[PDB]
């Protein structure tokens, strides 16, 4: 019940992740990272790609003790000549941050073609990923959250 | 000419729990991150989940710095990550436009590796830089994509 999502089983799925995109939009021309989760990700894509165009935005969750939980914030301002885009995530829940990134990165530059992908995607979320690899499972800890904990307290 | 050194998966988290240790004694657990992109993103993320800080900006980078974060009012100290400084003179440039923008705060900067000869240094690294070194994050694909 209790997956962890290792170092090795990245590497595969990376590979496979950007096999599914450059068949949707080819080799993408920028990346940007939906922060903190993407970042690890898009660091080995642009790396692989040869993509020195990586920009960041971030998906922060805070309390409504507040009209909206969720706020996205530090908007990158992508460059003129860049045209099509892919946002990276490692994980769509409910969808609501990736929909909340596309719609603010769409209105801020209306002349590109942002395409969406993402390791995992939950079967129910109400909005979902151009690409995705795998369903989420119920319960998923990811390498970047806890490997350095696990070494630490061993 | 020079020697193939590389940094793996299993040494990072090594040296990236020292870092940690490291950086909490100068200037104790930061309020933010800032990456420096692309080299730094994978460290700047492991070390915003082991500290859960959520406020995470980037910097990409003679040469100009751009996409130049604007840092929230009430974070005042800022650590900049990197992962391998050579000349120096990006993490100056960084520093520079950082502290020229944000006067107020204090930045700290923190890398894995850094040459000896290196005309600015970080205020905290682990180890020198060899002539050559290759890291997980360049090579791991490629060699998995050959097999």
């Amino acid at each position: 019940h209790h997956h962890h999502y290792s170092y090795e089983t990245f590497l595969k799925d990376s590979l496979e992740l950007v096999k599914q995109v450059e068949q949707i939009c080819g080799v993408p021309e920028a990346l940007v990272c939906v922060m903190r989760g993407g970042m690890t990700l898009t660091h080995f894509l642009s790396l692989h790609w040869d993509l020195r165009e990586v920009y960041g935005i971030n998906a922060i969750s805070y309390d409504t003790t507040r009209q909206n939980a969720l706020k996205i914030e530090n908007i990158p301002t992508i460059k003129d000549h860049l045209k099509t885009i892919l946002v990276v995530d490692e994980i769509v829940d409910s969808g609501n941050s990736l929909e909340a990134v596309l719609k603010v990165l769409q209105d801020k530059h209306p002349d590109k073609k942002f395409y969406s992908a993402s390791l995992f995607q939950k079967t129910s979320a109400k909005y979902k990923a151009d690409a995705f690899l795998k369903d989420a499972p119920e319960w998923i800890d990811f390498f970047w959250e806890v490997d350095l904990k696990n070494l630490k307290s061993h």
